[PDB]
């Protein structure tokens, strides 16, 4: 389509690799673009583990005001809200925003211990039916996304049909999926990815992830005015480890989406 010539000639100028993938809710129809190639997908993977947690909150009905305690061990490579509550306590409600809203990664690694370890958040994506999706480490001081490499990956098309669930879909109960809802649309780090590419007027809700390899990540769920609601996954690699950061990429893309 004429799209996917446009995302092809941004990904040509770009050095590097783009993956992206669109659903349109209104009639299901998807524009895909190395859409079932795999991707780093970097801080992406905190939706699906903040989703595993409200999953256990439905019956674990407290859960979210459960507190935890951070603790200097704790802290990774990045953790701009732990780091402030160090020798105190986060509820999993507030580890949960951390984690989505400031791309925490203590925040994330408290996720993921309630959840058992990197596999129960996995195990949460294939019980929604997600076979792609695989989480295999935790965050630490050293992360990598590395070409090739099939750990902490998924698809364009994987993460979008899965993100749709979560947040149109009832994959998640009611006041879980708001929730959700809710903590993407308060994302703080996403002003300059898929967001910079769309129309002011339309609400997204949206969580970046940033690596080596220069990759440079977003996905998004979209509500424009008058019309049924859009998913929208941008991520972003290239070939030199040290390479820079690309939001602009992502934001070019959700632009020639949005057409
Ligand atoms: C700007 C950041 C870095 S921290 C956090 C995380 C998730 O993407 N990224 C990393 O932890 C990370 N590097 O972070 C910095 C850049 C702070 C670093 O430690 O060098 C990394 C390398 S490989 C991999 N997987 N994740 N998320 C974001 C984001 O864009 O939302």
């Amino acid at each position: 389509s004429a799209v996917q010539q446009k995302l092809a000639a941004l990904e040509k100028s770009s050095g590097g690799r783009l993956g992206v993938a669109l659903i349109d809710t209104a009639d299901n129809t998807q524009v895909l673009y190395r859409g079932d190639e795999r991707f780093p997908m970097c801080s992406t993977s905190k939706v699906m583990a903040a989703a595993a947690v409200l999953k256990q909150s439905e019956t674990q009905k407290q859960l979210l005001n459960q507190p935890v305690e951070i603790k200097p061990a704790d802290l990774v490579n990045y953790n701009p809200i732990a780091e402030k509550h160090v020798n105190g306590t986060m509820t999993l409600a507030e580890l949960s925003a951390a984690a989505l809203q400031y791309s925490d990664n203590t925040a994330m690694n408290k996720l993921i211990a309630q959840l058992g370890g990197p596999g129960g958040v996995t195990a949460f994506a294939r019980a929604i039916g997600d076979e792609t999706f695989r989480l295999d480490r935790t965050a630490s001081t050293l992360n990598t996304a590395i070409p090739g490499d099939p750990r902490d990956t998924t698809t364009p098309r994987a993460m979008a049909q899965t993100l749709r669930q979560l947040t149109l879909g009832h994959a998640l109960g009611e006041t879980q999926r708001a929730q959700l809802v809710t903590w993407l649309k308060g994302n703080t780090t996403g002003a300059a990815s898929i967001r910079a590419g769309l129309p002011t007027s339309w609400t997204v809700g949206d969580k970046t992830g940033s690596g080596d390899y220069g990759t440079t990540n977003d996905i998004a769920v979209i509500w424009p005015q008058g019309r049924a609601p859009l998913v929208l996954v941008t991520y972003f690699t290239q070939p030199q480890q040290n390479a820079e950061s690309r939001r602009d990429v992502l934001a070019s893309a959700a632009r020639i989406i949005a057409e």
